[PDB]
């Protein structure tokens, strides 16, 4: 009524500040400063109209994108589209999971492994929040957005970046590799999948009406509702970029990317505050993210097969391949590269689906996304599933 689709527009912003995007923009700032925060932007406004077409999606229809690729496509594509989502979801959350652990073993010391238990529990409990009702979990991860945020402006205060090369960096240009690269890689690994299919659930009858005019009141409420949150989450990971930029661009800080070191090197620079509102704010990324991306393969399936398995069941699927990784010891390069292959893997399976759904009216009726508006939203999924073929193409070889 009021922000009726805020909370599922939080629900969803959460995964595009996920400790995915620490890494990433952490290393965009400290390789080469603020030159590409015009990447995060576009690469957040794209998502923005991502999100809100699944949103919209389910106002509109009264169902989620995976319920409506159940009943409209064959079976066999949809078994494949669930078996798909699953490792998505999977793969998105050892990255949030092992960011989490990450952040704890930063904070207390903890061996990666215990690390990865305290990740569990409480990533359990945050879908208990989700068993009854679902309010209780969008002011989880509200709340935890909220202290992601703060974290980050809190920071940006104490690096002091340079606002005059802040706003050079939103000047759309790069020189040369790496810095072209890594741009890449903010456009095509910003979109999240599962976050597609659930965000268009959590809007899904969310408020229940019985006309066509009351639903498009819907729309245009919930457009505001994506655009704050998303909008939110670019600012955000903006304020990851410059942090990193206004600490490392020449301070000879190498292998800036993963976390442990970034965490490490912010002590003598910035300060042990500035570390420790890093790894909370790490901490409570993985977590939040970590916990929609497990309520994203309940829907996910829940929607493409019907039936739906226990919540701890699946919380302990998704929480083996981050103690594998862990009892193994493997380097973020194969595990932050094998999982972003998925990921880059399932961002067409999602945008397809939704483009096209959005677009009828046996689906959307009187609210079929408009023509002018479908065609914009297609030319974001071209650049970004080429781009993510690219980089797929870069690292499997070709």
């Amino acid at each position: 009524r009021i922000l009726p689709f805020l909370g599922p527009a939080v629900i969803a912003s959460i995964a595009y500040m996920d400790p995915g995007n620490f890494a990433t923009n952490i290393e965009g700032g400290a390789r080469y400063g603020y030159s590409l925060l015009w990447v995060i932007l576009a690469a957040n406004l794209m998502a923005m109209v991502i999100q809100n077409l699944s949103a919209n999606l389910g106002i509109a229809s009264g169902r989620n994108l995976p319920e409506l690729i159940r009943e409209r496509w064959p079976r066999p594509l949809v078994w494949f589209y669930w078996i798909q989502a699953e490792l998505v979801a999977m793969a998105t959350d050892l990255a949030e999971f092992l960011g989490a652990a990450l952040a704890i073993q930063l904070l207390t010391g903890l061996p990666m492994f215990w690390g990865a238990v305290v990740t569990g529990v409480v990533t359990f409990w945050l879908l208990n929040l989700q068993k009854r009702g679902t309010r209780p979990l969008e002011l989880a991860v509200g709340a935890f957005v909220l202290m992601i945020g703060v974290a980050y402006l809190v920071q940006v205060v104490l690096a002091r970046p340079d606002l005059a090369a802040v706003g050079a960096g939103f000047v759309p240009r790069l020189q040369g590799p790496g810095s072209a690269y890594l741009a890449v890689w903010i456009i095509g690994a910003t979109v999240m999948p599962h976050v597609i299919y659930l965000h268009s659930a959590l809007t899904q009858g969310r408020i229940q009406t019985d006309t066509t005019e009351e639903k498009r009141r819907l729309v245009r409420l919930n457009r505001v509702d994506v655009i704050a949150a998303m909008g939110l989450a670019g600012l955000i990971n903006m304020s990851m970029l410059a942090v990193a930029a206004a600490t490392f661009h020449g301070k000879n800080v190498e292998n800036a990317g993963d976390l442990t070191t970034a965490y490490q090197t912010l002590t003598p620079l910035l300060g042990p505050a500035a570390s420790v509102l890093f790894a909370v704010a790490l901490l409570a990324s993985g977590l939040s993210s970590s916990a929609v991306g497990t309520m994203a393969g309940d829907v996910i399936m829940q929607g493409f097969m019907g039936f739906h398995i226990p919540l701890w069941l699946r919380r302990l699927i998704t929480m083996l391949p981050a103690f594998i990784v862990i009892l193994l010891g493997m380097d973020p390069s194969s595990v932050l590269i094998l999982s972003q292959v998925i990921l880059c893997f399932g961002v067409p399976f999602a945008l397809v689906p939704l483009l096209l759904f959005t677009a009828r009216r046996d689906v959307m009726g009187a609210l079929v996304t408009r023509r002018s508006f479908t065609v914009i939203g297609w030319v974001i999924a071209v650049i970004i599933i080429a781009l993510n073929g690219y980089l797929l193409w870069e690292l499997l070889g070709g």
